[PDB]
């Protein structure tokens, strides 16, 4: 058509549409983006001369970009949206996304004395592109703040883009990598421009939406016997002096533990126990010395939240690995050292049939080879705890669940080799995930002087913009085919009166999150 | 056409063409071949009653076939040609070749008192056939000598087949199995004839001719904190008396190992730490006591080198695992006892990135349960190392380099399971690799007893043979797409001058190889 | 389309793509263009009454346009861009340009008392126009400031162009000329316009991107005789009184001074010698007086950095001709009297092999005629030295060396007669190169008075402009067939840990180039 200063270049599209096999969620939000870094780009480093440790060196850029996040599941669905989903569907996977940036509005500051003026620029530009051939550092799936908000209303600012490569403490080495974003193509805008681009998602496995009904333990059937034999007894009974002896039995329904079976409880990285009972737990602070941790290149790294494994075992609900789950922040928590009441604890307790106890081992092993008193002197035998475990031959597990504040994707790292990559904090690992947006608005210099100067330009005019973004992703549903014939277990609103509505603004305008959702309330049998 | 005595049956043919995706390596050599083991299969083995230890027992048969082999880099590229390889490329792999065996010539040896005089055998034949069904044990793939040389101008002895099979002890078992390599299909050539066979390399992942830019525990943003909330204190601070607390922080530039990740490095099997400085290293002959080993059918076998692992970590060059690289010998080396001047290591650390470190452990996981003092005795949080760890969900590792002068390719063993099958030498693992080529001169008896005899004959005239081999390889290449902005790390001779060129014959023509080169030399992101 | 103000004229394009013998780089940069001169035309000179010396007289026009000046190597290629063509490339030139100017933004200055505002002036014009029929005095190929800057994400300040003609001090002669650029057609922009062109580069020989294996002196066979016979000696030996004979040789392996060539080095113009080590220097200002000059209408010239001649020989790269290589400074240096660790210098020492030395002499020729006693007093053949040494028939000789911070191209004067035309910085001569694009902010009148006056208008309203500028350049590749055994030298970063990296930003956002890189890196015969 015709765009121009006076005409709209988008609309406001916010909404969910479910449709068979399908649901299409959209959202609108507006941002806004200001001149990070004043148009330079920066070397950044941190090392142990500051006073850092050798765990948390770093050497990276500083970029004057900005980057779009929507890598949040409740940047896509509201609360009841999610309860739609996870009370009636066994799985769910995406499967597009658009991608749109419309109504862009470049707004000049001035600031004679104490009064401050901003005005509109309706000659500036900002400059997009998308990352789609995945050429920069992708910093995406870290988990960072920045996300499109969960409530539509609030106008959100958008974050700076950097990135790290290698080090060795504060330096850098021949290997390390530099790079420039305006040395690829990127699209300029004024304010009559808008900026869309669609992705496709390619073939991941569904999430497990879903609760297992039976233990890995316990597939076998309660009324008849097995036809093997298991070795039940080493040693005579009754008598005064017991002999050695051999003796078999037949595992049946009252000696279940002894039965033979097809399959094995998913791998174990141990993690340290941690009470939400203060009293109960050491007194001391372990949660670094005592962590869960993978050492790289001599760096100490946390492992966290590491492999999936259940929370805690029946009827220990106040347990949690030190370092093994995910922890959301209630609304306005602090950013260090916020108490327990002011953050909320996941649980993956729901794969306790199949995947092994964080907090606990593996199993048993044998460390010697007993033997008796014919010859040599009499060995008992020894047995050893295995608190670390990779992968066996007919193991089985679930990944970690999802939440509605929890990341959705994460890039698969360009390796020779990977061992089920699924990514540790949850969702899907993606080869090519949807690509990084990068936006920046185009610096405007001020007066330049009359007489020439080979320096470059270090005066500009301060500047921002605003405008509104909007992405559409589809879903794909996995519907449930039970023949349970009791009641599923839902999510649920509490009917009780109370001051304020759950996922709703207070009296202040606040819009929060009382608790985190996972999406496991339906069943399956094994 | 028309063969015979007096027309040449081939062409000499060494080259190599890059075009595109692809480069074409020929190669031609000379070789000889003698008569091996009197014309005469044998039974070998090696028992503890000689001396030998049970860990080098073996049983199988020698036989009087030669063998072609040319699984080696350098049998193929030159010193130039595998610098405009790793210089250009991300990776490459093999995709097919041609094998040409021509202008064969049998010569006969004549020893009358101390005059020894050779001649043409025009009439006699040599054999040669490829094992394409692979029926016979496949031998190649064990890093034998023997190869094409890297050199053209070189001619070189063919080397003897033999193989193993099951032992107890110097003695075999009922499943040894016994081969005659005369009960297979054979082509026999005189002086006019020629052999000639292609073969079809199957899909193979590209090695990874390239090292990453970034490290797997750094793939965050460097400026924005993240969202998820982990465990930073236990234990309350600046009071007298201490109490138990719980308190938690968000994830930050300053703290980067507290941060959550999606991925784990790779698999670790810890080796031990050798210094090149021989003042550091203990003061003991540990190299079996102490080296790497894994146990099978209670054989001790050294793990060397095992599983891609990084050599050392930043700023320890001087430190590798006892077996666990691959170390070449300087031209003209010892066999036995080289010192360390004689032999050239080779350094993993381009994976520090993803792989641990192999001398060191790959993390720590708890040992106990933690509790207070509020009920039984109080107990301190313990940690375990983690001195081996298989494959973990969410793991991540590369393969170990190739090298110039390194093996290429090796044989997938049939088996019914297998993780990860890429030969732990370096190279790619090939259910069906190029099928090995046999090769023997033709039995010639001397003038038999006028007499009839039932006995075989043992009297024969002595013969050897010659001619030439071409092999052609065709790989493909995958070319780099990387838009960093600074210059690459390139592999590049010293401009500084020197008594010899490197990569080029001494003075008194001995053609060496002055260093190991590997291929990862451009970078990537992970 | 519709263009306007709300509308954008271009898209950011700064890319580079490698395919087959070609790369096509583009880049795009921001500008700012200031009034200059006050909208006038000024004689501008310069004579010997206000203390210059006859060298540097002059007298021209300094006028109120700018000038786009993308001559140097580091506006078009990245260094990593310089590194894939420098190790891989024989040679290279350019084939064609296309140019745009997009994104125009004229601004307006208020100064109330000590207040300064910037607003947009959206009916204000800029000119464009470019010197299609070279009828300006082309002041590109000077080496001179005001490039599009190396960093993509630096903004550049658009010199002023001025010119020089014809001067008998400071005054003017009857041909000097005087050019008015507003005598030409002009595009004139406002805020919605955009301007672009193409251009054809003509034949031009590649660049010889490599440098000798062999030498110029070197080119025999060392193990075979010469037939041709040289006169070895012109008296006896042995004797007590020795006497005149004739004795002749034919030249071999040990006399390769004396053996018959058929080829001479290039063309000389000797230099001074300066060392590094400044204690090895004399100890005097002779920077001028010792100085290689020309002399041209009594006014004497630098021949800087003059014809190309190597700048050392073996083992002696702290010697440098005086004013004959060409000097980059480093980031931040000063204008005047920068000391040694504040410039880069080149070295040409690549073409030893056919170039003679800058700071030696060509030969050796005769000055007398020698003679015996026979008739008249004896005289020894004298020798003299030629330091300075024209085209002789039978030369062959390289070219200076091209640079990433170094110029690409220059107009070849329109004379009579040239010997070959190659520029002496470095680069392409071209007798038709890119033509100089001029652009300049058109002039606004300030309120006029009311009553009429015929002075010409001199109060303006302050102004001046930005936008954006693309320059696109197809390079036309000459690949390497070598048939070398060694690997080459390449061009490659340091591997070893550093504070920054090299060809990157500091701390502070400067971007720098630590070194020059030339292009002569792989190696070819004679």
């Amino acid at each position: 058509g015709a765009d121009g200063v006076g005409s709209s270049s988008g609309n406001w599209h916010c909404d969910s549409t479910w449709l068979g096999d399908r649901v299409i969620t959209t959202s609108t939000r507006t941002w806004a983006l200001p001149t990070y870094n004043n148009h330079l780009y920066k070397q950044i480093s941190n090392g142990t001369s500051g006073g850092a440790t050798n765990d948390n060196t770093y050497f990276g850029y500083s970029t004057p970009w900005g980057y779009f996040d929507f890598n949040r599941f409740h940047c896509h669905f509201s609360p009841r949206d999610w309860q739609r989903l996870i009370n009636n569907n066994w799985g769910f996977r995406p499967k597009r996304l658009s991608f749109k940036l419309f109504n862009i509005q470049v707004k000049e500051v001035t600031q004679n004395e104490g009064t401050k003026t901003i005005a509109n620029n309706l000659t500036s530009t900002i400059q997009v592109f998308t990352d789609s051939e995945y050429q920069l550092p992708y910093v995406l799936g870290s988990a960072h703040q920045g996300c499109l908000p969960p409530f539509p209303a609030d106008v959100f600012m958008i974050p700076q883009y950097g990135y790290l490569t290698l080090n060795n403490g504060s330096q850098a080495v021949g290997r390390s990598s530099f790079y420039c974003l305006e040395y690829f193509p990127s699209q300029m805008l004024r304010t009559g421009n808008n900026f869309q681009f669609t992705y496709t998602f390619e073939d991941v496995p569904f999430h497990s939406s879903y609760a297992h009904s039976q233990s890995l333990d316990r597939l076998m059937n309660p009324l008849i016997d097995q036809y093997l034999y298991y070795l039940s007894r080493t040693q005579t009974t009754g008598g005064t002096a017991n002999t050695q002896t051999l003796g078999f039995s037949q595992g049946g329904p009252n000696t279940m533990a002894n039965q033979a079976k097809n399959w094995l409880p998913g791998p174990c990285y141990r993690q340290q126990r941690v009470s939400t009972t203060t009293g109960q737990n050491n007194n001391s602070n372990f949660a670094w010395t005592a962590g869960t941790k993978y050492h790289l290149n001599g760096r100490n790294s946390l492992a966290n939240p590491g492999i999936a494994m259940a929370t805690h075992k029946d009827d220990e609900e106040r347990f949690f690995p030190s370092n093994g789950i995910l922890i959301f922040g209630k609304q306005n928590a602090a950013r260090d050292n916020a108490d327990y009441s002011d953050v909320m604890l996941t649980s993956e307790e729901e794969i306790k049939t199949t995947n092994p106890v964080a907090t606990e081992e593996y199993g048993i092993v044998a460390d010697n080879l007993q033997r008796g008193n014919q010859q040599n002197t009499a060995r008992q035998p020894q047995i050893g705890t295995v608190n670390s475990q990779g992968a066996l031959p007919g193991m089985v597990w679930q990944n970690r669940d999802v939440y509605l504040q929890g990341p959705i994707w994460a890039k698969i790292p360009h390796t020779d080799g990977n061992f089920h990559p699924s990514p540790l904090m949850g969702g899907f690992g993606l080869k090519h995930p949807p690509p990084q947006i990068l936006i920046k608005n185009t610096p405007v210099p001020a007066d330049p002087p009359t007489t020439f100067n080979q320096s470059k330009l270090n005066s500009f005019i301060t500047q921002y913009s605003t405008g509104q973004v909007s992405v559409e992703i589809e879903w794909e549903l996995q519907k449930e085919n039970s023949k349970r014939w009791n009641p599923e277990i839902q999510y649920t609103s509490n009917y009780y009166k109370s001051t304020s509505v759950d996922f709703a603004v207070n009296t202040e305008g606040v819009y929060s999150e009382p608790r985190p959702i996972g999406t496991r309330y339906l069943t399956r049998n094994l």
